[PDB]
């Protein structure tokens, strides 16, 4: 017993954390094959970065412009080209630690680990979520870009985001692997909105559940609900309309605690509108959203 | 910027991780040079676990008896051992991946990262603290006995913490790689207590400078206070007494922010007799204990 914000075991991901350098600026890049994946604003410079013409900029930039290292050896740069907004340097050299890998684009609502790194070491793990509104509420510093979000099904890492930028309100934007931003951001030093984020109301539900399984059960009611109902209460507490789709992935945690979705969601909306009245649920005082359903299966089962 | 309860990368660990088996148990095992460690509960049975005599037991079992398996590949038993709660097998075979280690016994408040283990394979890493009680608050089932806690200062991994048992109250117990417990625990099933379990003081302090650092400066007042009268009201609310050495270690902190150490312990005081009234710090509605003032510097300043 006992639940956790607990990330996947990063070793896989260590072995791919190269540094690619270029002129004046340093940031993490990802070694897969013999391709080195990073942010493609490393060839930029402080006058560039508030309205870039990467396509200009990059045309000044050779292969041995671009300075990769793994460990303390370095990796000769046979090619060059960018996608979207990651720049991908051909090496000589397939990565002997490459693991089995997908590039995968999230949605909105899922979870995975971020390995963050600086000149291509890893500093932490950690377990997010990717926001209704496409950020992340990350722990990432300059030096911290080029490191990326990963998921893994047994031994195949599905490398979901790259981390690009801290946009002004302290939120974090990324790229999937082939370079295209989660959201509306742009990569440039500019004001950019995030939209209004609200709470993953599926990743709730399944934490409550992760909850009954571990002993905390306070907030189990006498009530139930409609899953419209419960959406007009989602709806003015921000939280993301509950579907059947939502209902049908709750499925599992359903069964395995015998309390049926909609009287998980009574006990949510009765938390919603009387709060937690000073009492915690799994040693936290507010409603977490970062467990998906799957999250919940997988930690209180032990896959592995 | 952005807080995280961030884990250190379990690469190393990771390679060190092996699957022990006796008898009809199977549980975690680390595999450093030719050594594997794992709890000595491996050779009970389920009659044997309410009150077991280790040393007669022990006496049935023959280095053949110990089936040590990295990966798919087995490993030659030549030697074993009890060295307090632990089992040492002598293997015929050095990791090859061994990383620089030490074993270490921390101090209550201390925290450390866990690599959840079952079967010998990793399924999860996750931040966590020594409680002031000797207890862990983690996430773990049955067969994740063995998993083991560490720490990493860049290259050399100190391994702190293996796990034995979970209290029938939910919590987690253990001991340090020499096997001696933490706390007052015995590995028998039986009904056994916990210490009153107090707040980390000093590790609430550097959350609240990392909140500062971090933009969250809304419980900052416009008071300050002293030792004496601080530790009067974390008496009240079961923290821990603050003392000088504490004060000491927040120096790094205090300097950075420029905030007094006493002027944070009024804020906290402030906290603790006000509660947050429904806001947030960090993301959190209650006061985090699980950082230590060292955790805060390396992660707001990234060291790898
Ligand atoms: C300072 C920091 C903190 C966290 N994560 C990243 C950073 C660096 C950063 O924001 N870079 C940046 C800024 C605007 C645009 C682009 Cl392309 C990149
Ligand atoms: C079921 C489980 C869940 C989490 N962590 C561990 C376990 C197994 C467990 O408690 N083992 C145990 C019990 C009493 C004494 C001794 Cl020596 C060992």
């Amino acid at each position: 017993s006992g639940f956790r914000k607990m990330a996947f075991p990063s070793g896989k991901v260590e072995g791919c954390m190269v540094q690619v350098t270029c002129g004046t600026t340093t940031l993490n890049g990802l070694w897969l094959d013999d391709v080195v994946y990073c942010p493609r604003h490393v060839i930029c410079t402080s006058e560039d970065m508030l309205n870039p013409n990467y396509e200009d900029l990059l045309i000044r930039k050779s292969n041995h412009n671009f300075l990769v290292q793994a460990g303390n050896v370095q990796l000769r740069v046979i090619g060059h080209s960018m996608q979207n907004c990651v720049l991908k340097l051909k090496v000589d050299t397939a990565n002997p630690k490459t693991p089995k890998y997908k590039f995968v684009r999230i949605q909105p609502g899922q979870t995975f680990s971020v390995l963050a790194c600086y000149n291509g070491s890893p500093s932490g793990v950690y377990q997010c979520a990717m926001r209704p509104n496409f950020t992340i509420k990350g722990s990432f510093l300059n030096g911290s870009c080029g490191s990326v979000g990963f998921n893994i099904d047994y031994d195949c890492v599905s490398f979901c985001y790259m981390h690009h930028m801290e946009l002004p309100t302290g939120v974090h934007a990324g790229t999937d692997l082939e370079g295209n931003f989660y959201g509306p951001f742009v990569d440039r030093q500019t004001a950019q909105a995030a939209g209004t984020d609200t709470t993953i109301t599926v990743n709730v539900l399944a934490w409550l559940y992760a909850a009954v399984i571990n002993g905390d059960r306070w907030f189990l009611n006498r009530f139930t609900t409609t899953l419209n109902d419960f959406n007009l209460v989602a709806m003015k507490y921000n939280y993301e309309p509950l579907t059947q789709d939502h209902v049908d992935i709750l499925g599992p945690l359903s069964a395995q605690t015998g309390i049926a979705v909609l009287d998980m969601c009574a006990s949510l909306k009765e938390l919603l509108q009387n709060g937690m009245n000073g009492r915690t649920i799994l040693g936290s005082a507010l409603l977490e959203d970062e467990f998906t359903p799957f999250d919940v299966v997988r930690q209180c089962s032990g896959v592995t």
